[PDB]
C-alpha cells in the first residue's frame, strides 16, 4: 500500500436539500443522488461526491423532513470560484429539481467554512 | 432564484447523545429529535436543528450503541456565549431526559471547534 | 450534572472505508465498526470511535457504492504523529481487510483539516 500526503485540506463544499414539497414527504436520497451525477455530468466535471442522510426541522409554521446532506471535494484542481460557481450552479439546479423553496450551499477549505450562500426561490406572492 | 451570500460561517453546535441505558437500547432517534423541538421551544429559540445517526463504540467496559448527532445553527442571531448557554442547556436537558451518564457538547465558529464541554451526570457511587 | 470544559479542540480522523469489491456491495457498515475495534485494541489504544453511513459517487468507469465514515477522537492523548501513525496504520489495515483499492485517511485539529493521507493499493497490473 502506497501512503501519499495529498495536501493540507483542499477546497470542498456542502449541499443541503430537503426532500419535502412544502410538508409532503415526496423525495428520497436515491433520487436526489441520481440527479446530482447528471447535473455535474453536464457540468463537466467529474460527477463524484458522498451523500448522508439527515432529519430536519425548520419554521410559517414547523415542518419536520427528511434531507440529504451533499459533500463534494475539489478533486479535478479548479480554483476556488470556479469550483465555487458549479457548485452554487450545481445547489440552484438541484432546488428547482425538487422544488425547494430554499437551498443551503457552504463551501469549505480545509474543513473552515468560506461562504455559506443561500438559495432562494423567488415564488411570485 | 436569489443567490443571497449569509457570510463567512457563524455560530454552530454539535450534541451527541447515546440511545443505551447501560448497554441496553432503549430509545430512537425520532426520540431524541422530538424532545429536543420541545426543550428548545421552551427556551424561546426557533427549535430548527438537523439530526444524524450514527454508530457508536466506547469504554468498566465497551458497549456498542447507537446514537444523534445534532447539529444546531446560530439562526436566531446570538453572541457566543448566549448561543453557548442555550446549547449547554439542551445539552444538559438532553442527558436527563435519557438518563445518559454523559453527554458531549461542542461549539463550532466557520466549522472551527471554540469549545467542548463534557456534560456528566454526578450519580452517587 | 457537572459541566467540564475538555479544551478548546484537540486531534481527530476521519477514516472513509467503500463496501465494494470492485463493484459489487460486499460489506456491511457492521463489518466495518467490528473490523475496526478489532484492530484498535491490538494497537493498545481505546477503540473508541463512531461510524457514519454513506452514499457514494466515485469513477475507470463510475460506481455508486456505499461507505462508511468513521470518526476517531484523541482520547488517550497522544502527540499530533503517535495519533497519526495509529490512524494511518488503521486506515492501511482496513484497506487490505476489505480490499479496498483506495482509502482515504483525514488528519484534524480542533476541526481544521491538517493532512489528508491516500492508502492506495499497489496492485501488480
Amino acid at each position: 500500500s502506497l501512503m501519499e500526503r495529498l495536501g493540507g485540506g483542499g477546497f470542498s463544499a456542502r449541499i443541503f436539500v430537503g426532500l419535502n414539497v412544502g410538508d409532503k414527504p415526496t423525495y428520497t436520497i436515491e433520487d436526489v443522488v441520481k440527479d446530482t451525477i447528471a447535473i455535474r455530468k453536464r457540468q463537466g466535471i467529474l460527477p463524484d461526491a458522498s451523500f448522508v442522510a439527515q432529519r430536519g426541522v425548520y419554521t410559517g409554521q414547523l415542518v419536520t423532513e427528511n434531507s440529504v446532506q451533499i459533500i463534494i471535494i475539489d478533486l479535478e484542481g479548479l480554483s476556488k470560484e470556479d469550483f465555487t460557481g458549479k457548485v452554487q450552479a450545481l445547489g440552484k439546479e438541484l432546488r428547482e429539481d425538487f422544488k425547494q423553496e430554499s437551498v443551503i450551499v457552504e463551501i469549505q477549505e480545509r474543513g473552515i467554512v468560506q461562504d455559506v450562500y443561500s438559495i432562494t426561490a423567488e415564488w411570485y406572492e
